[PDB]
């Protein structure tokens, strides 16, 4: 039914028109212990949502929401193996890729924790083989690159856990990442690169992606064209489904690891497509990253809505974005080598919640999925918080950082810590964005009083701070699960479908059949509208191709 | 006086409420030729915006507002060198920094042509050394590594920059960038470095920011301890104006490069924190750099509104933010050495525009700066294009594309080009976007009928293409100057002062407080606010700082 015309809905919207234009400060003023009491301990994870324009009330009657929506419901379905994929008709099991050995699922016949454990033992067994140098190139050398292959769910993922978890390259292995079907991307990182030493994983569940085995079969060509024919099942394994493809791609079928289809794109890091991070953190640390996926699925599953940390944040994003308006959230990571995350919650967020049809496939009546987007910590700062702290945009901000350094170095004196330094901002940002500062308090500050105006921060601008004990495999898997969860719960609520993606489709064949109209002999017909035609037209000239049109 | 209550802007009100409705479709079905002359021929650049919701009319009323906003007199102001950063009050002139050499400027008493050209013969001057190998390490070796360190404009100018013109590094010297003051960023960054072959930029205009002169005396102290104490003076160089920190920061102030006030932070890179561009691709690259930048400054200045690329590309951006309540605008550069410009732009946009305050001090009545965020073309389209599809928002996209590739690969048959296939889905996305796809007409594919409905692609999804020749110097120039014009069109329409960023001092000096509060001995005196009170105690207990507390 549509959650838009429930009582629950109703209620928030009168809701709103009462706390709507309440400011941070008074929300502190009028509840003291909100700082204590609206936080949530879980795993490794310490999560302080009370920077909010929310009451307990509010809590509750989102909560409600929720309820109405059936979340928990919908939340035991997708563990058990239901198909709530519904456009689609399959399961959605990315969270049986977590499950401890010894756990218990069957679904549609199949024995999932077995098949799921297969999968992991033998990446682990070829893993450890790179890593030990018992495999060794077509040459007699070890391989101290491996490099991945893979667009979309197959490189977001790989790239930003392996960033992610820099420190914990052990084995003298490093990665690289080809994804974009600009040849530039191929050509700029294997420039110095020797094939001798080098390992492609090629990632993709048909094995017959356009970018993907295209970046592949020209690697294929830079490999042969240096170690010759038969080297192509030793610098190659690939992450796919299709024995078929993989050889005759040249593949040995054995170095072929695969996943299934009841995980998505966007949802497969912790599956095959982990390939490369447990190629350079080894299966123990890999196993460890799986764990804090699992920590998180465990109090997703188990929790109170009241204590449920994923599903209290999924419902304040809805809040802000369905009652105030706010088409964006912001992930701003305190730590340089999540610099990528924001990018990757990108693809987790908006493909998952980019709808206007609910799972029968009628119209939404509001607004479905926001627009994330960030930066780390201390870049982003000073580079676009001038916007969230003196703008005009409401911008829900999730701060993430990690209280122990990996490693650290001292201030400019030679004494405290840098980690601190940062750590400082982290607190700070928060503080000011939620309670600013007035005119009167600048004016005390000893500011002429004609400059004052421009120096207001109107603060009410929300946060939630997530503080993690320490940037580690699990810590990584909890944070995932964490969004992951989030996702879920926002998806539900709206009755969505968030685990399918029609909406990519037509481009693919679009681009399919402009290709011959840009690229074959002679002036091609008009086409289906003015700007693709003139568009058209002013490429062939300018890639030397329009002489005689 | 405020632009929202003038007779332009009630007319674009009117004008809204007839075609704010209106579909793409029908736009292009009642103008055929829009494609055609809805188009701007610059530089080496090819800009069509027929993709948009607006009419001949809308363009019309749109250069009205601007007209009424005094766009012109206010552009020409610029350039003469009024102050126009008013709670500044300073100059405004990055403009100035690309001006040829017999270019003639005379402004409060300085001859900033031959200022500018000062420095960068001195810039040209001390590159070649490296380039050639007449300057040298403290043991014999020539530079092989530049690393430049800053933040904001110092960081994401060079960043970008680099990546962008990567294939025209052509001395083999290449470089790095440390940002963040987590110490994770210089760590990682110097890890494989050797320090006698690798030369620090420290960038910062006081010589005394906190996050850059932390991170540069941690690589001094790294540099000292392999290399000694008098080495300092060929391995680090300053682009700064203070003469007094940079020595006795231990580097020679012959190798300090200034600039002036009068260019901002995020319109610095044609300046001297374009120094590492200049180090490797040479001062003659780094001239038709600065040329792209003035021939987009000389169509600024001279083409009429009706025809004038920023100008009209500003008030499209405008239309929807203020009309259509869009809060963010999509960059889509398809090439991967563009990686890193959409992160430029959101400094460039949201720092400029992200105000609540009129050039006066009076309060904005209208939403002033927009969110601007994206990734390069096939990537993105596999991270987040589902939402731009069949989301519910509205988010005006602009793609980048270039006809000719740099260099190029063969498909996966070994014929063709890997390039025209990238080009193939820069074309098809921006017509799939505006268009769409009817349930009709995803019946008529043979579809099944109860899954259609998910297929749909609603479309009206605006967008602006812009089609380079090629990746070049000039080209990049040309591509910045065009968005930075932008900026300065809407922010003239709103009459806020785009060029000063008074929001990010507060959180410097609440950090700097808030330093000893989690780094002191003994527990820490009841905070502002129960949030940052229970985050500080937790990070203590965290940091192993907090037993008997």
């Amino acid at each position: 039914p549509d959650i838009t015309a429930t009582p629950a809905w109703d209620a928030l919207a009168r809701h709103h028109d009462q706390i709507g234009n309440t400011h941070l400060r008074q929300f502190f003023a009028d509840d003291p212990g909100r700082g204590r009491e609206l936080t949530v301990s879980v795993g490794d994870l310490y999560i302080d949502y009370s920077k909010h324009r929310v009451t307990r009330e509010t809590l509750a009657l989102l909560i409600d929401l929720a309820r109405t929506a059936h979340l928990e419901e919908r939340r035991d379905q997708m563990f058990a193996g239901v198909h709530i994929n519904t456009s689609e008709d399959r399961a959605v099991l990315h969270t049986a890729l977590r499950l401890p050995r010894d756990a218990e699922l069957v679904v549609d016949g199949q024995d999932v924790v077995t098949d799921v454990h297969a999968v992991l033992d033998a990446m682990g067994a070829f893993t450890d083989r790179l890593r030990s140098g018992e495999w060794t190139g077509a040459t007699g050398k070890r391989i101290s690159t491996v490099v991945n292959i893979g667009i979309g769910g197959s490189d977001l993922g790989p790239v930003m856990v392996y960033q992610a978890l820099r420190h914990y390259a052990d084995a003298g292995i490093s990665a690289r990442f080809v994804s974009n079907v600009d040849p530039a991307d191929l050509i700029a990182t294997l420039a110095d690169l020797d094939p001798a030493t080098t390992l492609f994983i090629v990632a993709s569940k048909t094995f017959s992606t356009l970018e993907t085995l295209t970046n592949a079969t020209a690697a294929r060509r830079w490999l042969t064209d240096a170690l010759g024919d038969a080297a192509v099942s030793r610098h190659f394994v690939a992450v796919s489904t299709n024995k078929r493809l993989v050889d005759d791609f040249g593949i040995n079928t054995d170095n072929m690891f695969g996943f299934w289809d009841w995980v998505g794109g966007r949802y497969s890091v912790d599956s095959a497509i982990g390939l490369s991070l447990m190629t350079v953190i080894g299966r123990d640390a890999f196993a460890d990253f799986l764990a804090g996926f699992h920590i998180i699925d465990r109090h997703f599953a188990t929790a109170p809505l009241e204590s449920n940390a994923p599903v209290l944040l999924g419902l304040i994003g809805l809040w802000y974005s369905n009652f105030f308006g706010a088409q964006s959230r912001t992930v701003l990571p305190y730590s340089n080598d999540l610099s990528r995350f924001p990018a990757y919650l990108q693809q987790l967020t908006m493909e998952s919640n980019g709808k206007s049809t609910r799972a029968d496939g009628s119209p939404v009546s509001a607004d479905t999925g926001e627009i994330f987007w960030g930066e780390p910590g201390t870049n982003g700062q000073h580079a676009f918080y001038q916007l969230l702290h003196q703008g005009t945009r409401l911008v829900p901000a999730d701060f993430i950082g990690f209280a122990q350094p990996l490693d650290d170095l001292p201030t400019a004196e030679g004494t405290g810590s840098m980690h601190d330094l940062l750590m400082s901002n982290f607190f700070a940002q928060t503080q000011v964005l939620a309670f600013g500062k007035t005119a009167e308090e600048i004016a005390a500050d000893g500011t002429p009083a004609h400059v004052v105006a421009h120096k207001v921060m109107p603060g009410n601008r929300p946060s939630t701070s997530i503080l993690a004990s320490r940037l580690t495999p699990s810590v990584l898997g909890q944070l995932i699960a964490l969004y992951e969860h989030q996702v879920f719960t926002e998806g539900v609520v709206w009755g969505i479908d968030s685990f399918d993606q029609w909406g990519v489709e037509l481009g693919k064949t679009q681009a399919k059949a402009l290709l011959p109209v840009i690229t074959g002999a002679g002036s091609p017909p008009p086409q289906s509208d003015s700007s693709t035609d003139g568009l058209v037209r002013r490429y062939r000239t300018e890639r030397g191709r329009a002489g005689l049109e």
